[PDB]
């Protein structure tokens, strides 16, 4: 379901933001555009070094939001676009989903986001 | 309280993410590094075109989170850094905080974030 324009954004560097639901409000962490590995079946994989609070939140509520964008990709009304991604998160520590990001020697896990919707917001 | 390194990030284009507490989980929206207007008294101002869900959330819970970063600014262990900003939000349609972003003629409002903490997370 992830559209072509989303893959165009991924070709460009940028800050990715990942929101979770915590006990006393939202939490928000980051990765890089270039770190994302997209697999078939609508899966975005993120290398996890920290994300301990994020992981605790996902354990309680699997639903996450992700945003990313680039000034270098054309939006609907001018240069620059981005996306709001909604999906369910899981943390993997073995198997193909972990191997997808195992190149990162600091990785303790793979954050796997199964995408339910992708909206171009610009 | 906002540190020099944060202002170095703002010299570079990038995607800013703003998380709020929604009715059924977090909400997450964006602006650009170059749109942020920093005022005395630890205030960050964002031009508001949409942000209708965000405004509804802020009306009920003023606490917000913001992230931003850049590969072009050195972090602690290599190239690239970014920030987690925590603060309280208000929406303004007049006064000096609105005038700060009034040059954006599509702006219906100014989102004013009064910063309580700024953490360099990389
Ligand atoms: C631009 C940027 C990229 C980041 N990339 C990662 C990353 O790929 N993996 C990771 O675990 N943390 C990364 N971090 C740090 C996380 O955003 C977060 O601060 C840290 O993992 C702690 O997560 P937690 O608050 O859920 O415990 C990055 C931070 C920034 C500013
Ligand atoms: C890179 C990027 C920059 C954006 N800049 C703004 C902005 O400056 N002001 C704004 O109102 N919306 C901006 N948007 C759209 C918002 O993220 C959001 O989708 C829209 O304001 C609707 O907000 P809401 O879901 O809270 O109703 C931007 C989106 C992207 C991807």
């Amino acid at each position: 379901m992830l559209p072509g324009t989303f893959f165009e954004v991924l070709k460009n560097e940028g800050v990715v933001a990942i929101a979770t639901q915590g006990e006393d409000g939202p939490h928000l962490v980051n990765t890089w555009d270039s770190y994302l590995k997209v697999l078939d079946g609508n899966r975005i994989v993120v290398p996890v070094g920290g994300m301990h609070k994020t992981e605790a939140n996902v354990a309680r509520d699997e639903r996450v939001l992700m945003t990313l964008g680039s000034r270098k990709v054309a939006g609907r009304n001018g240069p620059g676009t981005g996306f709001l991604i909604r999906g369910s998160a899981a943390f993997r520590t073995d198997g193909p989903e972990f191997e997808a990001i195992a190149r990162f020697k600091w990785a303790r896990a793979a954050l796997v986001i199964t995408v339910v919707s992708a909206e171009q917001t610009l």
